[PDB]
């Protein structure tokens, strides 16, 4: 099941990266 882990740990990363744009997203959001 090691192949399913190695894919969801990159998925997670990947959600990291999403999570920090939804950050900044919601900066300019307030800042327009």
């Amino acid at each position: 099941v090691n192949r399913s882990t190695a894919l969801l740990k990159s998925l997670s990363a990947e959600r990291e990266r999403w999570e920090k744009t939804s950050e900044t997203f919601k900066n300019q959001m307030s800042t327009i």
